[PDB]
C-alpha cells in the first residue's frame, strides 16, 4: 500500500453561500462541501486517476464523519485520517464577490484537529515511497505538526517529488518572521516549491519572481513555481526558465483554483511531460475550477482540462 | 431609557439545516439566524409588545454586524451588545430530528464574545429598574461574564422580577460541581428560578419537580418553575402549587422551545396573571416555536398564542 501522492495538511467543511454577490449578512443559504488545501489537492490528483491519500485529521462529531466519508466517495485513501478526540473539526466560511474577491472566515479554535497529526498517524514506508508528497506551510504554524513535518521530511530525504506549498496566511502564524524560519527549514528539505508573491516574500525575501525563483534554488529545490496572478506564472529549473499567461474565464469562486493547479501540476509530473506543457496544464484546470461555484466536488478530469487545453 | 425586560447572556448566528430528519453528512444546505438562548428571550419578548434589551457582545466580523442588526429588526434593543475586539462570532449548527432529538455543535472557541461582557457595557441604571432582569447560568460559566454577573445581580438587590434560567450546558463547564457553586450563589441574588429536570439536579440536586422546587424556594426565589416534558411545567410559590399539562403539536425543530417560553413567561408575569393562565401561555408559545424549522424568527406572538389556546 504504497500511494501516488500523499497529501498532508488542512482538512475541514467549507460552507459557502448559495447566492453569490452578497455578504454574510445578506447570505439565506449555505452550503456545505469538502475543503482545505491539503484535502483538496488530494482530490484533485485522485480526479486524475492517481492513488492518492491525505494525513490529516477530523473531529470526533458528525462533521468529521462527513469528511471521512466525503474523501472516499472522491476518490481519496481517508485511512491517515485520524479522529481527533479534543478539536472540534473545522468550518470556514467564505462570501463569494467575483471576479478576485472570496473573504474566508475561519473557524480552527482553539487547535485544528489537522494541526495535532502525529508522525505515528501516517506509515514513514509511505512517505519515504510515495511518487510525490505534497505539503503546505500551514502545516508547521503550531506544534505537534511542526514536529510531525520535520519527521516526515527528514525521512522523505529530498526524494523526487517533494512538494512544498508556500501557502502563507498570516492569521495562521504568531508573526511573519516565525513562518520564515519554518519555511527556510522545508525548503532545504523540498524538490519543489509553489507560492505566490507573497508567500515567496516570506519564503526567500524575494517579492520579483525571477529573484524568487533563484532564490528558492539556491535552498536546493529543483523546480520553482512561481505564481503570479496578472503576470500568470512561471516555472524554473537549472535546465529552463518557462512562463505562461493568465487562462482568461467568467470566475464564478476563485477558492481552491490553487489546489486543482497543484492536482494538475502532480499529474504532469507523474506524466514525465515538458515543463511548459505542465505549467499549461496545472494553469487550465485552475482556471476550470475557478469557472463553477464548487471546488472539491468540481475537480476537473484530466480529459476535461486537456479539452479546455487550446 | 429603561427597559421592560433586560436579558443577559448568549448571542450567536445560528447555521441551521433547511432539511430535517437528516444528519450533518445529508444535510444540502444551511439558514442563518440570530439566535442564542438570552438573545432568544429578548426576542420572544419583544413579539409581545413589551420593550426589550440584551446585554451581550458580538464580534469584530460581518457575523457580528448582521446580529446587531437583526435584533433590532427583531424588536430588540441592541444599545448594550458592544463590539469584542479578540473573539469571533459564534455559530451553532444543529441536526433535526424530531420528536426528541436536537443535537447541538457550537463554535463558541476560545471564548465567546458574549462571556466577555463587563459592567461597563450596560446601564447599571437601568438594572436597577428595569421590571424584568433576565439571566442564564451561562453567563457564570467563565470570567469576565461571572463577574459581570455578581455586580450587576448585587445591584439590583432581589427587585421583582429577577429571572434566573438555570440553562445548564456540560460542555461549558468544567465540571458540575462549578455550575452547582455558581448556581448556588445566583439562587440566593433572584426572585424566580426556571429549569428542566437536568438543571434542577445541577442547581439544587433534586429531579422530582416538586422536591426541586421546594429546594429551589428554600434558596431564597418566590416562584419556581420546573419544566416536565411531555408532563407539562410546575409552577410553585410559598402559597401554591399549580401544574399545567403541555400543548400537543407536531414537532419539527424543540430547538428554542425554552426561549419562547421565556419570553411568554415574562409577559404572563409583566401582565400580573394567574399562574396557571402564565403556565399555559408559556407552554403553548413553546409548543409553536417547536411545531417549526425556525427559532428566533418564529418566535410567536400574544395573538398568535391566543389563537392557538382558542
Amino acid at each position: 500500500s504504497t500511494h501516488e501522492v500523499l497529501a498532508i495538511g488542512r482538512l475541514g467543511v467549507d460552507i459557502y453561500p448559495l447566492q453569490s454577490g452578497v455578504g454574510l449578512a445578506d447570505v439565506q443559504s449555505f452550503g456545505k462541501y469538502l475543503g482545505g488545501s491539503a484535502a483538496n489537492v488530494s482530490v484533485a490528483a485522485a480526479r486524475h486517476g492517481h492513488n492518492s491519500a491525505l494525513l490529516s485529521r477530523v473531529g470526533n462529531d458528525p462533521f468529521g464523519e462527513y469528511l471521512l466519508a466525503e474523501l472516499e466517495r472522491l476518490g481519496v485513501d481517508n485511512q491517515y485520517v485520524a479522529t481527533d478526540q479534543t478539536f472540534k473539526t473545522p468550518v470556514t466560511f467564505c462570501e463569494i464577490f467575483p471576479p478576485d474577491d472570496f473573504p474566508l472566515y475561519f473557524y480552527r479554535e482553539p487547535k485544528a484537529p489537522d494541526l495535532n497529526i502525529e508522525s505515528a498517524d501516517v506509515s514513514l514506508d509511505d512517505v519515504r515511497e510515495a511518487d510525490i508528497l505534497w505539503f503546505t506551510l500551514t502545516g508547521f504554524s503550531e506544534e505537534p505538526s511542526r514536529g510531525t513535518h520535520r519527521e516526515i521530511l527528514t525521512t522523505r530525504a529530498n526524494r523526487r517529488h517533494t512538494i512544498f506549498d508556500l501557502d502563507y496566511r498570516p492569521m495562521f502564524w504568531e508573526s511573519p518572521e516565525e513562518a520564515t524560519k519554518q519555511a527556510e527549514w522545508a525548503l532545504q528539505h523540498s524538490t519543489v516549491a509553489v507560492g505566490n508573491k507573497e508567500e515567496c516574500e516570506i519564503a526567500v525575501g524575494e517579492t520579483e519572481p525571477e529573484r524568487a525563483g533563484r532564490a528558492l534554488l539556491e535552498r536546493g529545490v529543483e523546480l520553482a513555481i512561481v505564481k503570479q496572478g496578472p503576470k500568470g506564472v512561471m516555472a524554473m529549473t537549472k535546465d529552463e526558465t518557462v512562463e505562461v499567461p493568465p487562462f482568461f474565464v467568467d470566475v464564478i469562486n476563485g477558492l481552491g483554483a490553487g489546489d486543482a493547479f497543484g492536482g494538475a501540476l502532480c499529474h504532469g509530473l507523474l506524466s514525465e511531460w515538458p515543463l511548459e506543457k505542465v505549467l499549461r496544464f496545472a494553469n487550465t484546470a485552475g482556471a476550470l475550477v475557478a469557472s463553477r461555484l464548487e471546488c472539491s466536488t468540481a475537480m476537473p478530469t484530466t480529459d476535461e482540462v486537456e479539452a479546455s487545453l487550446n
